[PDB]
């Protein structure tokens, strides 16, 4: 009497970029009726934002909006082909990951101090530590930090600390406006700046 519509394959992968353009074609999941009737695709589940759009009489997958890996990296989409009959309605499931762009810039913790302390007449001195964080992935949220002034009275580390590089003298000075990069490790980076507001003070006696 009837055999439903069969998928290829019962179980689809795929990777899509966060880049990939609006209406680009993502996958083919057209199936074949043995005794020659029409057919219906539909996404049944997975895709509560309609991202997707599943060509009703094509079978065609493409991107209906723009993706965003930091948001959502994953989806498990539920797919229907059925022929009419009552009982004429079969299911595979396409499961889609989304890869990773560097679209976005390290940001500084706003919470962690700017205001900072240090005495006078030593080196090797702790400061303070920042600390700045990017969302993607891999290298493109590898933070490397560095300093846009004061080279040569001041060092940064890896993991945010600020030191002395000499002995600070309060009379020469006894403020700074430190300015702190915060850089990702990608390919083509990005970076952001905050401005800190160093204070020396001095050893009592002379
Ligand atoms: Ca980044
Ligand atoms: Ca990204
Ligand atoms: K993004």
């Amino acid at each position: 009497n009837q055999s439903p519509p069969r998928f290829p394959q019962l179980m689809y992968s795929l990777e899509v970029s966060e880049a990939m353009r609006i209406g680009a074609i993502l996958l083919n999941l057209q199936a074949t009726d043995r005794e020659g009737d029409p057919i219906t695709y539909a996404i049944e589940n997975g895709d509560p934002q309609r991202v997707f759009n599943l060509s009703e009489t094509t079978g065609i997958l493409s991107l209906g909006k723009a993706l965003d890996r930091e948001s959502t990296d994953r989806y498990i989409l539920i797919v229907t082909a059925s022929d009419g009959r009552p009982d004429g309605t079969s299911t595979a499931t396409v499961n889609i990951v989304v890869t990773d762009v560097n679209d976005n810039a390290p940001v500084f913790d706003p919470y962690l101090p700017r205001n900072l302390s240090v005495v006078e007449e030593e080196a090797n001195a702790f400061v303070g530590q920042v600390r700045a964080t990017d969302p993607d992935a891999g290298i493109n949220g590898q933070v490397h930090y560095s300093l846009g002034n004061f080279n040569n009275l001041f060092r940064i580390t890896s993991n945010g600390s600020i030191y002395t590089a000499v002995k600070l003298n309060r009379e020469a000075r006894d403020h700074y406006e430190l300015v702190v990069v915060a850089t990702d490790g990608a390919v083509h980076p990005r970076h952001s700046t905050l401005t800190l507001y160093i204070k020396v003070l001095d050893i009592d006696l002379e």
